[PDB]
């Protein structure tokens, strides 16, 4: 069987519903919930109250899934221009909603790279992929504060 599950679950598209994305939190004025973290999204990204890399955000696929990369942006701010991103984050999956697991880079690295400015994309494959339902992401470093969009690409499971 050859496994083609390198197509986007949904964020940029819309098939992953807004009540399925969620966050620890958001900025305080409202102009960076988690349903702006779609990528390529023209409104800001989502930013938590607070830069701290006890934050995340959280995406619900519904069903089982095989997720294989990820992809990531930072944002532009529409109300002061100014540049933020995430620059390493530590991916977490759960099937149940409550029991949440690690998911390494690598045998070396805990974390993943991610951004390097506040619009290119970058995509990391999984080295292996993963069976999971829900997605966090936990931003560990950034430049000037979080501020994340996101695609996840795989393909739901059966049997």
């Amino acid at each position: 069987h050859m496994f083609q599950c390198n197509v986007p679950l949904g964020m940029e598209s819309g098939r992953i519903a807004n009540e399925q994305i969620s966050a620890s939190s958001t900025y305080s004025d409202g102009r960076w919930t988690p349903q702006q973290s779609r990528l390529h999204g023209d409104d800001n990204g989502w930013t938590p109250n607070l830069d701290s890399n006890k934050e995340y955000l959280q995406v619900d696929l519904r069903f089982l899934t095989m997720l294989t990369a990820i992809a990531t942006q930072g944002a532009i701010s529409r109300e002061t221009q100014n540049g933020y991103y995430v620059k390493s984050y530590k991916l977490e999956v759960s099937t149940n909603g409550e029991d949440w697991m690690v998911y390494r880079h690598g045998k070396n690295h805990k974390v993943f790279q991610a951004n390097n400015d506040a619009t290119e994309v970058v995509l990391n494959k999984l080295h292996a992929p993963l069976l999971t339902r829900f997605v966090r992401i936990r931003p560990q470093t950034w430049h000037s504060g979080i501020a994340l969009r996101l695609e996840l690409f795989g393909c739901r499971v059966t049997s």
